[PDB]
Order: C-alpha cells, then sequence, then structure tokens
C-alpha cells in the first residue's frame, strides 16, 4: 500500500512549472516531476523531485534552465534556487530581490528563458520582467503588462517553456498552451496540455 500519486490523463493536472532541463522536459507538480525527452510521448512519472534537487521545497513556481550556465534556477515563494546538476550553489536560496525583483513580488508564476534573445523572462501575475543572464542584472523598462507586451497571451501563466532549436515558446495556463512562433509573435496557436504534452 503505497499512497496516492497524481495520475497524468486520467486527471487534470496543472503544472506549477514546466522547463527542459539538460535536454529533457520536466514537469512539476507539488512533490513530483514527469520527464521526457520529446513533448507528445508520454512522460516517465511521477519521479520525485526530491530524488533530484533535495533541497526545493514541496511546490516549486517556475522553472527554467540559465542557458549559458546550464543552471536550473526554482523559484518557490519569494526565493529561488539554482543549481548544477543537483548541486545546490553558492549561498542559494536568495530572495527575489538578489535577481533584481522588488521586494513587493512575493511569488512569481513561470519563467523561461527565450532563445529568441537569450533573456529569461519571468512572469508574474499581469506583469513580466525580462533578466540579462550575461550582466546577471535585469533590464531597464520592466516590469511591462503581459497584455501590452506578448500577443494573445493571458495573465497568470502558469508555464513556459522554449525548448531546444525549436523556434516556439510554449505558454501553459490551465488545460491549454499557446505555441508561440519566435520569428513570428504574431502567430500565437493554442493546443491541448493532455494530447500534446503528456501523449494522452
Ligand atoms: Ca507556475
Ligand atoms: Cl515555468
Ligand atoms: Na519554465
Ligand atoms: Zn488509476
Amino acid at each position: 500500500l503505497g499512497p496516492v500519486t497524481p495520475e497524468i490523463c486520467k486527471q487534470d493536472i496543472v503544472f506549477d512549472g514546466i522547463a527542459q532541463i539538460r535536454g529533457e522536459i520536466f514537469f512539476f507538480k507539488d512533490r513530483f516531476i514527469w520527464r521526457t525527452v520529446t513533448p507528445r510521448d508520454k512522460p516517465m512519472g511521477p519521479l520525485l523531485v526530491a530524488t533530484f534537487w533535495p533541497e526545493l521545497p514541496e511546490k516549486i513556481d517556475a522553472v527554467y534552465e540559465a542557458p549559458q550556465e546550464e543552471k536550473a534556477v526554482f523559484f518557490a515563494g519569494n526565493e529561488y534556487w539554482i543549481y548544477s546538476a543537483s548541486t545546490l550553489e553558492r549561498g542559494y536560496p536568495k530572495p527575489l530581490t538578489s535577481l533584481g525583483l522588488p521586494p513587493d513580488v512575493q511569488r512569481v508564476d513561470a519563467a523561461f528563458n527565450w532563445s529568441k534573445n537569450k533573456k529569461t523572462y519571468i512572469f508574474a501575475g499581469d506583469k513580466f520582467w525580462r533578466y540579462n543572464e550575461v550582466k546577471k542584472k535585469m533590464d531597464p523598462g520592466f516590469p511591462k503588462l503581459i497584455a501590452d507586451a506578448w500577443n494573445a497571451i493571458p495573465d497568470n501563466l502558469d508555464a513556459v517553456v522554449d525548448l531546444q532549436g525549436g523556434g516556439h515558446s510554449y505558454f501553459f495556463k490551465g488545460a491549454y498552451y499557446l505555441k508561440l512562433e519566435n520569428q513570428s509573435l504574431k502567430s500565437v496557436k493554442f493546443g491541448s496540455i493532455k494530447s500534446d504534452w503528456l501523449g494522452c
């Protein structure tokens, strides 16, 4: 007798964060992860996030992999953790203020590094920030409003990821994802997370 764990396809799971880390896609839900190497193939899981990142709290809010450093950055509450493989770095968790976020944002929604410009975007409610990974600082003139800067992208995102050299960013909210053409921000298509990411 084991405890009940979430069942993809049989339940409507809205993930906390999604990230491609070291060529693998991770879907995070509470203490668990499912992973796959290519999107429409049914992911292995649930594994426990603790067998890879033991220091992470029981729920993350957003995850991305900083491309250059190939470090995984996880947000949970008003802290973030940066790892190289399963090794937590020097002095993490740090408050979100060490990333350049204002002390008023107490949690973020979704985060990704966008291959279109290799800048990191951090989404929180109706706003986002663009973080410079080489200068290790936020770019000026942020936060901007998602409604003002993105095309057909909803506020309160769940997760965002840009896979590989695929040239699409994927915004996940509720049961659907929006697929953005990185070369044509005008062209946004929608699809179903269960059918297209979880291979249900
Ligand atoms: Ca989230
Ligand atoms: Cl995310
Ligand atoms: Na992400
Ligand atoms: Zn079942």
